[PDB]
């Protein structure tokens, strides 16, 4: 649904540097979310909006997630 493209096969579309700058993390911590072998889709607005939507049996997270609650 929408453009729910993956975190892999996504940055190999536009780029690792573009994929990374999008979610708001490190380019290290990217390389190693995708080049390591795990199986995320973030879904984009379309407009340019990005909802990283991760699914590791067990836990679906976004990531970078949130929780201003124990912190």
């Amino acid at each position: 649904m929408e453009q729910r493209i993956t975190l892999k096969d996504y940055a190999m579309r536009f780029g690792q540097t573009k994929t990374a700058k999008d979610l708001g993390v490190y380019q290290s911590a990217i390389n190693k979310a995708i080049h390591a072998g795990r199986k995320i889709f973030l879904t984009i607005n379309a407009d340019g909006s990005v909802y990283a939507e991760e699914v590791k049996d067990g836990e679906v997270k976004p990531f970078p997630s949130n929780k201003k609650t124990t912190a």
